[PDB]
């Protein structure tokens, strides 16, 4: 019984020993933010335009101007290897066979250049400054091995309180080592930014950091991590390509609003494309969404657990499942080309 | 204890084997679908007119210009042998003796001239274009056999996602044939239309078409399945006779609004009669549609649970409580005719 | 563990025989009017004033221009011998120790006149009309007797559909007789109005029958039942002295509004004494309503819990409750007089 | 597993016996109050600023223009002792090492000199009056001893209706005695306001008493218990140097609206310090408050789960904890600096 991402989730809680599923499906603190992130989808119900002939649909779209089969995208998440072995490959190769891009996580357990050699699909690559240098160094990895598009995710200043891993001293399992850090460095002066492995990020990454990051990488730059139409706007003004609204999953504030509430006003400030991610379950959310304007939504946990449960092949199973979902969606509401899609087809509850 | 239609449901599922029960009291995904037709009654509550003469009561109603006992009808649904023996007839036999209209749905156990043979009611057709020419044969069969109106459903243009079905893997029961299919050619050029003996109707059928099937039909023409005064409003301007507000009783699309949420507006809009289905159990939730101007209400699910409890016995039951709950509403609330509802008796809650 | 309304209803349920508990707790339908009295209240908070010298508190209060203990009255319920013996005089008897006026109802157990004859507090007629020259015979029969105000209760033009009765096939017990009906004639032609020894009143029972009954009595007059500021302004306009707004405690009409929702707009629009009933049990809804303009505050259930389960001294007991529940209430919002109150000490929620 | 509030909470419930417990997690009647204290803060979400240079945080803050260590304090409770030996010590001192204030009630075990002997932190004083000599002597006890800031709570002119206490025969435990009113006086004359020895305050305590109080007084004067900007605003504009907006943690009026409520106008209003306390249990409702305006949120249950679950060393752990949840709050939603907090960071929901 397989018929819909819960089906996976299930499944996928069934295979994982507890403290790994309480560490993916895990919020902060009460856990309000994943459940509103989850409810916040009710506010918007269909109204389908009938007498549409929608005997030939198209799902097909433009992601930052590139063509891709769905409007869809494996978000970036990392320790993908503690779901399922080689677990980003997995990923990588069922969105690729899907026709959408996969974003590799900078704390992913295969590194930047493995993945790029073995798989030729859209690789986008995630972002975490935790040493301006050693930034440097994967973005330039990244770059020479090409990744199409770099994602700055700046939601994690500090680690998120989730208390389920707290319960469980959840310790990252054995194996899983944080390749793209591996062999760097050991001077003694010429340095200890050795002192930078710790398990927090750069705090002060701000604004300015921001251009310094937009001047080292030449092509499509995104910012995620947005919460109002204001920062998605700065970011546009200081050089991104577009962002992406998001709370991280409910994993980082739990009192977070949910990047549902401001992605009609981002799309209408900024003028640029306005990508999701956060509480996406149901084909419905997504259409919901682009609807609203986005260009395109994230999955998180939804694919995590297909991979989970079962390995690559759940991954596959997932995006077809999502995307039979979307495609019978756009049927029912009257909408064929799913890029036609607008507010009109939405009653605000 | 059975004193209302809730209790016949209760009934209906002790009678019924649960894979048939769970085909006709499912909805599509997640069912907050048919949960929103329920619960979008409670958004309306009665503001009674106190010392009004209600010992003379009238239920009497026009739809369509044509009087009626009350404004109700047995609804299209298909597959009414499922539920029980000769459903079909049991359903049109019950709402004659009520004095209330049958809908006979394409996907009937019992075809469209034998019913017409064995019931002289006021029968309605229900149709659903698979093949336009197979189509056309039906509507010109109703048409010779005197079925006074023609209604065309518009919401299944593909079939909805009903989890109950898929994980009870439902296969249409044995016995049960579609006999309005029934003997039908087999040329090899002169067609293969054949081909059209699928799961699947025409998701091409549009504005264009229905004209088509307006020149083809001369009585009274009502378009089923909408959500919007807009498309209401479409309707009765390409000549529809009036329309049927419905979301299908929540089994096509689980976010689809409830047809309550556009029934004032598509009243006031088209000035032509609005009927509408979908979530009505209680006597007050029909007065409630009534009074914001419905013509009528078509019973789905309501009388199903009547038949398939009791056969025909137990349809003649559901109306027979439905009627005296309708009047028992008007003499509480102060409105002795029924064709005297007004939004007067509604307060918004 | 007697300490407020609630453990007296728990008692009660535990002394009763479920057929009859059932009878006195049960709502029509499905009960979502019971359940939305109690819930209305919580659409308004309290906004105390500090500092407000209380050490002084007076809940004594005008009810139709005459002083009470407080604005508290044991309404009009039926068949109250069923509840305990000699219920009504029980009744009776608690609310003139505390001060307050008792309502008898038509369908009492005890006899207008014996009451009288046995209690010396102020005493109410409640009336329906089920035959109007039967109607005539116990007004007259009040008025001769003392009873200071008559209350004519419009909302019973039929009977509420309450299916607790109808699963228990409550059959109204043995003993308990309809003594205001007692030993009524037996003429063949000077007549058969013995035809309205029914279950049904008087539907026809109008605004010009209400004229009929204002000439008929002398005292004080209020229509009770209604749900609407328009209905209780026509009330004043046809000669009543002032009204209460009741939707009969949930037991008619399941989705009635509460009268909570027209009350302040009954008081602005008739400028005469409007009372009210429906939902109360805690202090605090009280002096809610108080708070919104009513004069006064009928007690159906609450009193009658006290009556089930300890009679006469279980009555006095939840008025005593009651009062000082009020009574800290005030001291509590810093409103020393009952008669200060203003929709000033309220939020609405 | 003690990683937040609640925790220290259910360790409390296990260590209490259950009338000491049910004492002081109880509320007002129905308990709607303590719960709408609670739910009140899901009216507001947070829209973090990213990018903003989080590296460098600061929690200190000034309150009534004394700078400590955050914007908290350990609000005034009276029969600390009950919950753990010399529990009034314990929490003083707790605070004291946090760099907050401790507020002393005057029904605390300890006395208001021991207390100062015994610790060198910011003291405050809460004033109960019961008979004003007596309060008189109070106030210039807490003077003489170094007592910073006096605080009269007004929101006990009688005591609350606690059901849990009433079904619990709640006894005040045998040990605790009320130190503060200890060895005074038995004159014949010169006076019987032994008569005042009763569990009633003085109920008449208003304005002008206010006055009195206020020229008592040398130091910083508050106001504690208000529910109105109006009430606040009086308080300033008698003299008072702030409020505490407050409905005593839900124990007094079980329909008191939540400060919260009135926080935003209350500091528009009296341009004063507006401090406030009752549901705070998460640092993100604390910030929501400080963020509406509040100078400072006073806590009252919470610090007293860690006092009864593990005296002194356990109020030091719900203090490390609120100040971490607090600290991690901040850098979450990009306001470095506690006192750069503005609507600005809130979603009204
Ligand atoms: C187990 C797990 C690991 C994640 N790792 C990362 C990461 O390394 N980098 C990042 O930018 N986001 C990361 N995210 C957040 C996702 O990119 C995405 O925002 C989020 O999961 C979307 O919400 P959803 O899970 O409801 O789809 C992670 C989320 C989960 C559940
Ligand atoms: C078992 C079942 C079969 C149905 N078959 C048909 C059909 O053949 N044609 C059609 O137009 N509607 C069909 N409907 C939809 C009904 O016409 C009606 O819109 C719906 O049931 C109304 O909602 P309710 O069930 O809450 O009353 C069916 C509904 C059910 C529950
Ligand atoms: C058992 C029972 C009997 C009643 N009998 C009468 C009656 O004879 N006449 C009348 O006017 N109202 C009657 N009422 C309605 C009451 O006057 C009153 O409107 C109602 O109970 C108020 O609601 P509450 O029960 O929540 O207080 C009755 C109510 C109950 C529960
Ligand atoms: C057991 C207990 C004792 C209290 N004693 C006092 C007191 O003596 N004086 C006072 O002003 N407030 C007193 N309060 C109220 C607190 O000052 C504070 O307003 C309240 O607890 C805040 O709500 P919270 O408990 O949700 O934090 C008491 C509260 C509790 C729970």
């Amino acid at each position: 019984n397989l018929f819909n991402v819960e089906d996976y989730r299930k499944l996928a809680q069934k295979r994982l020993p507890k403290m790994v599923y309480d560490y993916l499906e895990g919020g902060a603190e009460d856990e309000y933010g994943v459940k509103h992130n989850r409810d916040v989808f009710q506010q918007w119900r269909f109204k389908p335009k009938r007498l549409v002939d929608v005997s030939r649909r198209s799902l097909q779209a433009e992601v930052l101007g590139k063509r891709q089969s769905m409007p869809l995208l494996i978000g970036p998440t990392g320790l993908n290897g503690a779901l399922w072995p080689k677990g980003d490959l997995a990923l990588a190769r069922a969105a690729t066979k899907a026709g959408i891009p996969f974003v590799l996580s900078t704390a992913s357990n295969m590194s930047i250049e493995d993945l790029a050699r073995q798989c030729d699909g859209d690789l986008w690559f995630q972002l975490y400054v935790i040493h301006r240098e050693i930034a440097q160094g994967m973005v330039l990895k990244a770059l020479h091995t090409g990744y199409t598009t770099l994602v700055l995710t700046t939601d994690v200043a500090v680690n998120g309180y989730r208390e389920r891993d707290l319960h469980n001293r959840f310790k990252i399992p054995p194996f899983l080592t944080l390749k793209n850090f591996e062999g760097i460095d050991l001077g003694k002066m010429d340095e200890m930014q050795a002192a930078l492995m710790s398990r927090q990020m750069d705090a002060s990454f701000n604004w300015e950091a921001l251009r310094w990051l937009r001047d080292l990488w030449p092509h499509k730059l995104l910012v995620k991590g947005l919460l109002s139409a204001e920062d998605a706007d700065r970011c546009i003004a200081e050089g991104a390509d577009g962002v992406i609204l998001s709370n991280h999953g409910g994993r980082q504030l739990d009192c977070a609003i949910s990047p549902m509430e401001v992605l009609a006003q981002s799309v209408a400030k900024t003028g640029k494309p306005v990508l999701i991610d956060s509480g996406f379950r149901r084909g419905s959310d997504i259409v919901k969404a682009l609807a609203l304007g986005a260009e395109a939504v994230l999955l998180g946990r939804a694919t995590l657990y297909g991979l989970a449960a079962r390995g690559e092949t759940g991954v596959d199973e997932v995006l077809t499942l999502l995307k039979a979902d979307i495609d019978r969606t756009l049927a029912q509401i009257g909408c064929p080309d799913i890029t036609s899609l607008s507010p009109d087809y939405l009653q605000n509850e």
